[PDB]
């Protein structure tokens, strides 16, 4: 229940992209769930404000909320479609993918 | 409730630090909060993976929840502080400071 990357599969169809993409069909996503409190293990990526906001929230817990979980790096995906004159073309889709998360 | 900077000063004494800093007794820190749901106005600094999560949980709440709101740029504070040989040094931390914040 701590906060770590999950799975999650992305389909054009479900979102409606299927009309004009080539490929792929899908794509892995991921996402970062879970909760950022003490422990804040080191493979948790806490940046020292996230350790000082977690301190302050178990001194009162009113004053401030604890640290949410989420992604430190990501990673661009291309996607070959069609454009409207019917012309094939590559696109690159930047910050597409979680890679790794954090309490940040 | 949108996802937006907040206020936060941290007093040294509050953390049990006022034994060895000399200066500043304090710090400005702010905090991250609020909600990552549509509209994803551009204000919000939303990732693409961010527009995609919004969209699938939208589609299907149980299998993803909805971004969360966190810090997108930090930056460092000095301090001037005591050692143990009685030593005067000023001492910088970074990564203590939250400067701006977004659906990430
Ligand atoms: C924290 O960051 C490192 C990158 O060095 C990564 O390998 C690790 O998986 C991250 N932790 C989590 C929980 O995603
Ligand atoms: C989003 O990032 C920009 C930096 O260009 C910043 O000025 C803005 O305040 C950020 N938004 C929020 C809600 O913090």
């Amino acid at each position: 229940q701590a906060c770590k990357k999950h799975e999650l599969y992305v389909s054009f169809r479900d979102l409606g992209w299927q009309d004009w993409i080539i490929a792929p069909e899908g794509y892995a996503a991921y996402y970062c769930e879970g909760e950022c409190a003490f422990p804040l293990n080191s493979y948790m990526n806490a940046t020292n404000h996230a350790i000082v906001q977690t301190l302050v929230h178990f001194i009162n817990p009113e004053t401030v909320p604890k640290p949410c979980c989420a992604p430190t790096q990501l990673n661009a995906i291309s996607v070959l479609y069609f454009d409207d004159s019917s012309n094939v073309i590559l696109k690159k889709y930047r910050n597409m993918v979680v890679r790794a998360c954090g309490c940040h």
